């Protein structure tokens, strides 16, 4: 199904006005989905819609809802998001830290009780955008089991980090070697992932997305490492916002809602000349980028740079949309 | 072979007297690489020593060099390490992060010119029984090739995070799925790895230390993630300390040296209270340990808890060091 952005917006705000949604807020949260969607971010962004707008009527989300700080201690902030919009509120959460960081030289915004952001790097972009480092991470439900285990008792946890270099270099990556997200997108092409994503029942390790989206046994990026990181990225997420970890929101909330989310911006102008900055970062890119390609038919890429060339490969030939999932919005 | 601590530290001391090093150094230096092993890390303990004294004779590390302020930004600050030795400079950096935060709530040094740090998790570890959270990593010479490709072009640079928990809950992990120390320690134990070490020569996943090893072909942790990770964190190191690269290092070093490191240290207790940061803590660690296992035998253990006991062993019942590697030393002499 090719769409133009145009399309894919005004399909997102209809349905968002439609639940009850205000007016310039159900303008604001359409155009980050449609934005993420045609950046070539389908997973978290038109895929994850439907399950958006079921979590806003099932009340997990609170259209009006606005994020309130509760503590300043300088470069630190703590804030609550009021179980406000996920993407709007965490645009805003991070556009706090720039704030902080362009006084402070770094900044730091931990916000607790929230709703999905979406897109992680929605927001380590935006840093870079603005010249600032960008890292970020959220905590979620219980949906994956940590290394050693059968049962999910820990999080994808997303990690984001993005930096200021042309074109913008950024990994935003879930705690599992696929996300949720990843492997309905792979599901919806109809193929197998390229490697190990999780575990049959009670079995070995499958490529097959449909079986680890059924019994959730999908396998940590790097095993113990992956499974490690999501655990430690959970403690700081809680103890800095004073939150809910994955453990409270899973054992506390009947669905996913009331997370806790780590923003940061880091200024880079005032460490480095930027003439220095630019030449450094070029001389790491063109170091990757010209190595031994492990296939000829195949070129290297640097992380996140995929974001630039989708983008520029949609506004051109328009947005391609998985037809189950068009029509699954359409139906709303 | 089942060495006693000082006798451990003693051996240390030895050599890098025999190398220039000033005594007082020496000591320091000595303790810390003993430190490490007590503790359970041999890979960047006693069995990277060997290493750490030739690229010393070689003048990678200048024994008497100190760090250096190079600017300072509040919560940030820029240092040379000067080429001065680096685990024990990176002690002392991760110290400064810590003093940056109990005032700023947040401190970050970015340190450049620096020499191979050892074990990343002893600067995480500082921070968290200091009751900090405690985030550090470094960059390498070109030694893991990036996704796409088989020529070596990125770092294994190690993502240190350290919770202050109890007990202190960290992760201390080489963007390559096992780090050249680990493939050692896994070959002089004699045994195959737990899972894709690497592509062997010219050919397909493998999981032979020593052949790993060889072609340097080392898989990178999660594929095109641990890839990414690695690049970002160099450019993050290289920026804010305005150091070297990979890039710069592999292409004007001899060897490793010359790497820029960046040590974060972040107040915990400012934003919340003791007995809620205990409570909630312990929820989620129990919440973890409590999981339904794969195999009802094996516990589901966090990160980084596996210390108490591999110290508490240790320190009654000896240090237990590989015998080539303990001769490897004494050969040094």
């Amino acid at each position: 199904m090719k769409v133009t952005f145009e399309q894919l917006k005004a399909a997102f705000n209809r349905v968002l006005i439609s639940r009850g949604v205000d007016s310039e807020t159900a303008d604001a949260c359409a155009e980050m989905f449609a934005r993420t969607t045609e950046s070539g971010v389908y997973s978290h962004g038109v895929n994850r819609f439907p399950r958006f707008i079921q979590q806003l009527e099932n009340g997990d989300i609170i259209p009006d809802a606005q994020p309130k700080r509760i503590t300043s201690l300088g470069a630190i902030e703590q804030w609550d998001a009021q179980r406000s919009i996920g993407n709007l509120t965490a645009k805003k959460m991070m556009d706090r830290a720039i704030e902080l960081a362009a006084d402070h030289g770094i900044g730091l915004v931990a916000l607790r009780n929230a709703n999905h952001w979406m897109r992680g790097g929605s927001y380590g972009w935006q840093a870079a955008e603005k010249g600032y480092i960008g890292i970020c991470w959220t905590n979620s439900i219980a949906v994956m089991p940590p290394w050693g285990a059968k049962e999910c008792r820990i999080g994808t946890n997303p990690l984001i980090v993005a930096i200021p270099s042309t074109p913008i270099t950024m990994v935003d990556m879930s705690m599992s070697m696929f996300s949720y997200g990843m492997l309905e997108v792979n599901r919806l092409a109809g193929r197998q992932l390229p490697v190990d994503g999780g575990f049959d029942d009670e079995g070995n390790l499958t490529k097959e997305p449909g079986v680890i989206e059924k019994n959730r046994r999908i396998l940590p990026m790097g095993y113990w490492k992956g499974s490690g990181m999501s655990i430690v990225l959970d403690m700081i997420a809680t103890l800095l916002s004073d939150g809910a970890s994955v453990a409270e929101v899973t054992q506390d909330n009947s669905d996913e809602y009331g997370i806790s989310q780590i923003f940061i911006a880091i200024e880079v102008d005032k460490l480095i000349d930027g003439p220095t900055r630019d030449a450094k970062l070029q001389r790491i890119m063109d170091y990757v980028t010209s190595a031994e390609r492990a296939d000829e038919n195949q070129a290297i890429r640097l992380p996140g740079h995929e974001f630039t060339t989708l983008l520029a490969e949609n506004r051109r030939n328009g947005i391609t949309v998985d037809d189950s999932v068009w029509a699954k919005i359409q139906a709303l």
